[PDB]
């Protein structure tokens, strides 16, 4: 009983009171330290108060607490468990930082060990312990995505060493010698003359001498700093300041292919990777919850309540029935509710609440605000009215048995106090009133799939206590990286620059509001900057706090996915299936209903023999595509050029043979909507030879059009207008949470009015508190240096996006949602002070929560629901296939994998010689040789470091010789082994060849530069992603799946070629510009840069700047050509760079979620039931027994065949000589010879034998159902028969 011996009971008579009273006491000890551990405030340079001597003298109460604790549960028993360790390493830390305090008085570093005692809250309630255990398992299928993720991290952090080693340490110096790098206020790189980079244009010059971009921290100097780098692009956050650099560095041209490639392959497929493999276990483990029957309960549940509501009222309309007035008043009033024109009026009165809510913004005229205020107060009455004409009529116990009706009760309840308190003069309109408008999703009843969103509730209040045991771990992983960030960084963020840090670690609430930016990712690395220079800096002992950074947000990010996917799948995988088990009622009991009442020279000749063959419809795809390509060749920057004459002129011979093709249609027939929109298309471009000098409003309306030429070839190119349609219905499906989501984002919007209408204003110098003072000139000074004063003008302007009305707070909480610049708009609308003055530094940080609970349930809630309903649908999609045969779709793969296998070839050849140094290459030992040898030339790669010596330069040039000699010396004996012939018929041995040829070259190029042969030596590293049987065949799969899968990246492809033509056609002429987000590196001048744009805007790095930068107001380009002083700029840039963002991402969901779908048959696998793994095998253990694919094996070897099978395949452990070969020999096999028994045969008997067994004479029931609905078998299994 994990006690054996027992100790005298004189002393050991603990266990008695320790059960109900001992298991309390400690955890309330524990909330405590909690609360004392958050009470703390740290100071900068041993600074304190009273409450911090207070709390490290109660501190001795808890450690003394906790000793006592651990001692009596120690004499208990000599600790084993793996929460009671934790708990006695806690205090025995504890103990070692007490004495050590009291001692020598770094110790205080001791103490962060503190922030682990909330966890040790995790382990006193085993219902929290559950779902931590829940969480944890999940991690051990992503391992292999971990591995991945190191190795491409690992890659591209050696290629990036090679090509930029140290070029970011050249700006430009202003002033005649090197004092305070007199570039603007953040320097860029820049290149010197004979450098591709770029070059200051100014009276300054480009010297060298500094420290690096972001204070030397980013930049591929060394292998650490080149690994943090690509993992911070690799996150998403700030790659393009990386790419920008570099850019400036080094030539803009050739960089791009590393970061687009990084960010496409170690970004959107690894999360694509992640999405499947959690898609994978999460329907596991529903699959898994049938056996426990929790659908069962929540449908009984379901059918029940309906019971009740129609007959609590049945008996009620009992009492209506006269066998006193009152029974008559009740009698009109119960059916004046049910009436069809009560529930409309009802409706309209909740559609003029709103309309009267959305009509409040920033300084509204006077009666305005008092015809809101009557029609408040009217509405108020008429629904406290409407909540007495239901109440009354169907009683209390037949009200709130309603779910809804417990909703509007609470809001109308809640908003008749909070109208009494505003207009008692208590505090401002928090906005409870607004919450009126969830009475609006009643439409959706007169509208189908009402129910649905029903059964997605009603799982939601089931489903309650996981979704709160869910919320209160990732509040405990939250607390606990808020305690240890601001043990770590409390008060080590005061530097001597002029803006002070908001993002710091000083407070709770302050620590508590950067960790939740960490989390959603949004600005980071500057944390982690600044964290990194709050030590020593880019050293090597303070360099080490950034992981701090990366394990919060490698396990915030993870828990996230299982917190708020889970919830989204498994409470869509109830209602839907739910809305699945009611629909057939619906449609049986009407049956049962219905069963019982009821009872011209224009022909293929010479005119359309070559139009409907594939040769011309094929024929004019490529000219599609050209006349595509002519279009986004266009310079939009100039007007009058010879490459737009060409085009220009292009298009005229195009569009010729584009209208020729249109009378060969006019006569075929008299039309779907496909052959008009052509057309129509080309009944535009003929406007394009009559404009003369009418290109004043015509031709900007007319250019702009031309983008509808790509999308006019779906119809032409079978699969993609089938994705098109595919691609619309799920658009269909989703629109239910779209319109959902899309007025919960309103009511958000609506609080956000009332919150902040007007105050968020603010003047330049922070000395002026209004508008009235904020006028005339100030003096600023330059760096924080009083000696270097400037005047500047007092400008008083708004947010960038602030809340002024309705619409402006929509885009700010659209921009907020999407989780760029967030961080900004939460602490400028901290500081709001009063509806028109200015900021006061920290006036409510409460207010936060308003940013943060949106941002729980419209960017982390929502979103994820809508992934998971995206999941789901495509699921039931995939799953409705009703092939219920016997086969139950596995048996079917296994049978098609046993007809569809043959013995692989031996190519054992003769010539001893040969022979022998094929065994000696084919042997494992030099396999791990090589993988030694492999990851010695990769640590050699990973070695070289800027400012290297010269001898090291040379000893890395002889190892790398050294390594390549013996790399070609392997590659020849290989060749010899395996022969010229076959040597190459591997996918691996051709690339091992070419880099070996490929590192030989530069070889000779190094005793004569050129490095895209270098990097070649790092590629056989990836040759180590070729062992683990796992990460090999989950990499091949997905690979398949994106192979099969084009047109849907097609979709994508099109959408970013059209966006760009449009703006370009658009934005393209705005001036380019330094402290703008339109520069040489963003704009619209050329169809790469536009590209590379929305590429930018579609990862959301600050797309939200630059629609502000794309505003009206902006002088352009002087290569395009009175009045043009800023006349030149659209307000398009809301739409434009909005909807792109909602539906590029939408088009990558439906890229993901597709290329998982056709990839559940391995996510959902269950490895330890036979599967074509297991069935692989056979065919490597026949190869050496078969010398070539033939059929034909011997007799007598089946006694190792029987031995060599796995015991999930064949047999266990047991003797061969039993019943295993009594019942391999007694069965029905081919009547063939004594050894002609081919190899299918074999293999099928072995998979009956395995499972899925029946009785004797059954056998032409598998024959004929091998040919039902098993696919075509081309009369192939004649030596099968039998
Ligand atoms: C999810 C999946 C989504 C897929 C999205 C793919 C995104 C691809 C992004 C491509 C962006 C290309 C930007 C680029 O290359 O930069 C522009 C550059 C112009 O360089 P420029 O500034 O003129 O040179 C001055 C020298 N100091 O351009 C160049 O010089 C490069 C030439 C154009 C790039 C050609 C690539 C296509 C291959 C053609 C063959
Ligand atoms: C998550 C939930 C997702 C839904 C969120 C919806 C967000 C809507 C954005 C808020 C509308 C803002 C309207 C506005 O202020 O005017 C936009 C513009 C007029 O320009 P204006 O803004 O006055 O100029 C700058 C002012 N200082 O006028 C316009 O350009 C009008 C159009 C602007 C709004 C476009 C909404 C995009 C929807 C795309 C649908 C995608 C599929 C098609
Ligand atoms: C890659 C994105 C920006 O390009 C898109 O356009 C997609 C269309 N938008 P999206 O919102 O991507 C953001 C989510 O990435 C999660 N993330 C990432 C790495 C990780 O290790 N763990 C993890 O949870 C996350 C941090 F939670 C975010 O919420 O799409 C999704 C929406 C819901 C669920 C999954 C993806
Ligand atoms: C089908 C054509 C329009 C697509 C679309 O319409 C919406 C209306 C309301 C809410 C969402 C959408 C929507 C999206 O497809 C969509 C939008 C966003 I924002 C979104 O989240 C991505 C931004 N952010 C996550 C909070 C990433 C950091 C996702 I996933 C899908
Ligand atoms: C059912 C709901 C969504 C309907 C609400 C629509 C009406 C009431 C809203 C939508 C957009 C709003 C406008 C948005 C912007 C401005 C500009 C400002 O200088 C004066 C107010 C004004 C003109 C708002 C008045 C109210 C408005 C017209
Ligand atoms: C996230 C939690 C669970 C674990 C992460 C470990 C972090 C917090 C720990 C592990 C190693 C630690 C570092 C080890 C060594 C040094 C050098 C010293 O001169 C200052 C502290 C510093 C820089 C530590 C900072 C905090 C640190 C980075
Ligand atoms: C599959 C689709 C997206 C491929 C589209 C390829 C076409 C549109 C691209 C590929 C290469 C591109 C060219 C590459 C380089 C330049 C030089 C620059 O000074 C003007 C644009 C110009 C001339 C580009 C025009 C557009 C272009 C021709
Ligand atoms: C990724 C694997 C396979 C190879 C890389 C692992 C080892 C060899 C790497 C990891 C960290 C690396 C070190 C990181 C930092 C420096 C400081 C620099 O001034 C000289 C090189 C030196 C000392 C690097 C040498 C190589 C190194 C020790
Ligand atoms: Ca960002």
């Amino acid at each position: 009983l994990c006690l054996t011996l027992k100790n005298p009971i004189r002393r050991a008579c603990i266990s008695i009171v320790e059960w109900k009273p001992f298991e309390i006491i400690i955890l309330l000890t524990i909330f405590a330290n909690c609360v004392a551990l958050a009470i703390y405030i740290p100071f900068p340079e041993d600074d304190s108060n009273a409450t911090n001597s207070n709390l490290e003298r109660v501190e001795y109460l808890f450690l003394i607490i906790f000793t006592v604790e651990a001692f009596l549960k120690v004499i208990a028993y000599g600790l084993r468990n793996g929460w009671n360790l934790l708990d006695f390493i806690i205090v025995v830390v504890g103990l070692f930082s007490a004495i050590l305090e009291q001692a020598t008085k770094d110790v205080k570093a001791l103490r962060a060990f503190r922030v682990l005692r909330p966890l040790r809250l995790v382990s006193g309630v085993p219902s929290l312990q559950v779902v931590l255990n829940s969480i944890i398992k999940a991690m051990v299928p992503l391992l292999h995505i971990a591995l991945l993720v190191l190795f491409v991290i690992i890659i591209y952090a050696i290629i990036g060493l090679e090509l930029f080693m140290g070029k970011m340490h050249k700006t430009c110096y202003n002033q005649e010698g090197i004092a305070d790098v007199p570039a603007e206020d953040d320097p860029s790189p820049c290149a010197l003359e004979t450098g591709h980079g770029r070059q200051c244009q100014n009276g300054t010059v480009c010297k060298p001498g500094w420290d690096g971009p972001k204070h030397g921290i980013t930049n591929f100097d060394n292998f650490a700093f080149a690994m943090l780098t690509v993992f911070q692009c690799i996150t998403m956050e700030g790659w393009t300041d990386v790419l920008y650099w570099v850019n400036d560095a080094v030539g803009r041209d050739w960089p791009w292919i590393y970061f687009v490639t990084l960010i496409i392959i170690g970004s959107f497929f690894v999360l694509n990777l992640v999405l499947g493999v959690l898609s994978g276990e999460f329907s596991k483990e529903r699959e898994k919850a049938k056996a426990r029957g929790d659908f069962q309960k929540l449908r009984e549940k379901q059918q029940l309540e309906e019971d009740l509501k129609g007959y609590l009222d049945w008996i009620t309309q009992a009492e209506d029935i006269d066998p006193r007035w009152n029974r008559f008043c009740r009698r009109k009033c119960r059916a004046a509710v049910k009436s069809n024109v009560f529930y409309w009026l009802v409706i309209f009165l909740v559609f003029l609440n709103t309309l009267t809510i959305a009509s409040e913004h920033y300084n509204q005229p006077n009666w305005l605000t008092e015809v809101q205020d009557t029609a408040n107060k009217a509405l108020l009455a008429l629904f406290t009215a409407e909540m007495l004409l239901k109440m009354y009529s169907l009683g209390l116990q037949a009200y709130f048995v309603s779910l809804f009706n417990r909703f509007d009760c609470f809001v109308v309840c809640g908003g008749i106090l909070e109208t009494i308190l505003v207009e008692t003069k208590i505090m401002s309109p928090l906005g409870i009133s607004v919450l009126r408008c969830v009475r609006l999703l009643r439409i959706f009843k007169i509208t189908r799939y009402w129910n649905s969103l029903s059964n997605l509730v009603a799982s939601l209040l089931n489903s309650v206590r996981s979704i709160a045991s869910l919320l209160l771990l990732l509040f405990l992983f939250i607390i606990i990286f808020s305690l240890l960030g601001m043990q770590l960084f409390g008060g080590k963020f005061n530097f001597d620059e002029m803006q002070t840090r908001r993002s710091t670690f000083d407070n709770f609430p302050q620590s508590l509001l950067t960790v939740f930016q960490i989390l959603t990712g949004e600005d980071w690395n500057s944390v982690m900057y600044d964290g990194i220079m709050a030590y020593g800096g880019p050293s090597f002992p303070g360099m080490l706090v950034c992981i701090y950074f990366i394990i919060l947000f490698i396990c915030g990010n993870y828990i996230l996915l299982n917190v708020f996917l889970a919830i989204a799948v498994d409470n869509l995988a109830d209602a839907e299936s739910l809305t699945s088990a009611q629909k057939e009622e619906e449609e049986e009991k009407e049956r049962k209903k219905l069963a019982r009442t009821a009872s011209n020279n224009r022909f293929r000749l010479q005119c359309h023999r070559i139009v409907n063959d594939t040769i011309f419809t094929n024929l004019i795809l490529f000219f599609i595509l050209l006349s595509s390509i002519s279009l986004a060749a266009e310079d939009p920057v100039q007007h009058t050029s010879f490459r737009n004459h060409i085009l220009g002129n292009a298009d005229y011979v195009f569009t010729s043979i584009f209208t020729l093709e249109i009378i060969l249609k006019m006569t075929a027939y008299g039309r779907n909507y496909f052959n008009i929109l052509d057309l129509l298309v080309v009944s535009v471009s003929l406007i394009s030879f009559g404009i003369q000098s009418s290109a004043i409003n015509v031709v900007k309306i007319l250019r702009v059009l031309r983008v509808l030429r790509p999308l006019r070839a779906i119809n032409r190119a079978k699969g993609l207008k089938h994705v098109v349609q595919c691609v619309f219905v799920a658009i269909r499906t989703i629109g239910n949470i779209v319109i959902v989501t899309t007025l919960l984002q309103f009511m958000f919007a609506c609080i956000g009015v009332q919150l902040f209408k007007g105050k968020l204003y603010t003047c330049s110098d922070s000395s002026k508190q209004t508008e009235a003072e904020c006028k005339g000139n100030y003096i600023t000074y330059k760096d924080g240096e009083v000696d270097h004063p400037i005047i500047q003008p007092r400008s008083w302007e708004n947010s960038k996006f602030d809340f002024d009305n309705v619409l402006a707070a929509m885009m700010a909480l659209f921009t907020v949602s999407t989780f760029e610049g967030w961080p900004e708009l939460l602490y400028r609308s901290i500081d709001s002070h009063t509806e028109d003055k200015g900021p006061i530094y920290n006036y409510r940080v409460e207010i936060s929560i308003f940013f943060i609970i949106y941002i729980i349930i419209i960017a982390f809630f929502m979103m994820n629901i809508f992934v998971g309903f995206v999941i789901v649908t495509f699921q039931e999609q995939g799953e409705q296939e009703y092939k219920n045969c016997e086969l139950d779709k596995n048996q079917r793969q296994c049978v098609e994998y046993a007809l569809k296998a043959r013995p692989l070839r031996r190519y054992i050849p003769k010539n001893q010689h040969q022979y022998k140094v094929w065994y000696v290459v084919n042997s494992t030992y030099f396999e791990y040789l090589m993988f030694v040898l492999i990851l010695l030339n990769t640590i050699c790669l990973a070695m070289q470091h800027y400012g290297q010596s010269c001898l090291f330069k040379i000893a890395m040039n002889i190892l790398n010789m050294l390594f390549t000699g013996l790399f070609t010396v392997e590659m020849i004996l290989k060749l010899i082994a395996f022969k010229p012939k076959g040597y190459f018929s591997d996918p691996w041995n051709v690339f091992d060849f070419l880099i070996v040829i490929g590192s030989i070259i530069d070889v000779i190029l190094s005793e004569t530069s050129i490095t895209f042969f270098r990097l070649f030596r790092v590629m056989r590293l990836v040759k180590l992603l070729s062992r683990g049987e796992g990460i090999r065949t989950l990499l091949w799969t997905f690979i398949k799946s994106f192979q099969a899968l084009p047109y849907v990246a097609l979709l994508i492809v099109m959408l970013f070629f059209i966006y760009a033509v449009i703006g370009m056609q658009v934005f393209g002429k705005i001036a380019l510009n330094d402290t703008t987000e339109i520069n040489r590196n963003n704009n619209f001048q050329t169809f790469p840069q536009a590209v590379l744009l929305l590429f930018r805007c579609a990862t959301g790095e600050a797309w939200q700047d630059i629609m502000l930068a794309c505003m009206p107001g902006k002088k352009c380009a002087p290569e395009s050509e009175t009045e043009g002083e800023t006349p030149c700029g659209s307000s398009f840039a809301v739409f434009y760079f909005i909807s792109f963002y909602m539906l590029c991402a939408f088009l990558i969901i439906n890229l993901f979620v597709a290329v998982i779908m056709d990839n559940f048959d391995y996510l959902t696998r269950d490895w330890s039931i036979l599967g074509p793994h297991h069935l692989d095998e056979f065919k490597r253990i026949w190869a050496e027994y078969d010398p070539e694919a033939k059929g034909r094996i011997k007799h007598l070897d089946v006694v190792t065949l029987l031995r060599r099978i796995q015991p999930p395949l064949g047999f266990g452990k047991l003797c061969p000589h039993r019943v295993a070969c009594k019942r391999l020999v007694s069965m029905n096999m081919p009547l063939n010879s004594d050894g002609t028994v081919m190899f299918n045969a074999t293999l099928f008997a072995l998979v009956r034998t395995a499972l899925r067994i029946k009785t004797e004479g059954n056998l032409e029931q598998a024959n004929e159902e091998l040919r039902a609905i098993i696919k075509k078998i081309w009369k192939r299994t004649s030596m099968k028969l039998l």
